[PDB]
């Protein structure tokens, strides 16, 4: 038994509810949120924005002091930081930029690091400002995500529109 509240359950382990990932994070402080970054770790908006204005500026400090040590990540790939007054980790995951023509393949790729943590809060990978279909985004992270995942979905029409075409 976890804290999670409201969830649809979707699958054994995948879980959705329409809710803003910030108020969620401060309401359950899961162990880990995931972000939808970029390669750079620059949050300016979507998710990552949001997240980063939830605490505060941290966020963005804390990644460019990793930006400057170790470089870009790689698109699907992830690292572990802080996650601040919203989380005791921060996840930050790129998953495909359809905006910047990056390959969709990588989206699984992407939603393979989730598997790297027992329970996660996160948002669909490649959405919203990303470009992807968030219906397609649910399909690999049901077929690819093994451990516990919980989707926040901010807006009220697309958490309905992934429910009811939810295979
Ligand atoms: C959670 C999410 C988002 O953008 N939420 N909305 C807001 N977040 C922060 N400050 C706001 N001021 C008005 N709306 C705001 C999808 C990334
Ligand atoms: C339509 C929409 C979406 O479905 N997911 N993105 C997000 N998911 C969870 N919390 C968020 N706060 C800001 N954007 C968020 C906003 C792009």
């Amino acid at each position: 038994v976890n804290s999670f509240s409201g969830y649809l359950k979707l699958t054994d382990n995948v879980y959705i509810k329409n809710a803003d990932i910030v108020e969620e994070a401060k309401k359950v402080k899961p162990t880990v949120v995931v972000n939808a970054a970029n390669v750079y770790l620059k949050h300016g908006g979507g998710v990552a924005g949001a997240l980063n204005k939830a605490t505060n500026n941290a966020m963005q400090v804390e990644s460019d002091d990793y930006i400057a040590t170790n470089g870009p990540l790689k698109v699907g790939g992830s690292c572990v930081l802080s996650g601040h007054n919203l989380a005791k980790h921060c996840l930050h995951v790129v998953g495909p930029n359809v905006n910047k023509g990056e390959d969709i393949q990588l989206l699984k790729s992407a939603y393979e690091n989730f598997n790297q943590h027992e329970v996660l809060l996160a948002p669909l990978l490649s959405a919203g400002i990303f470009g992807a279909d968030p219906i397609h985004s649910l399909r690999v992270c049901v077929d690819t995500v093994r451990t516990n995942v919980y989707l926040a979905v901010f807006d009220k029409n697309l958490y309905d529109k992934l429910v009811s075409s939810f295979l």
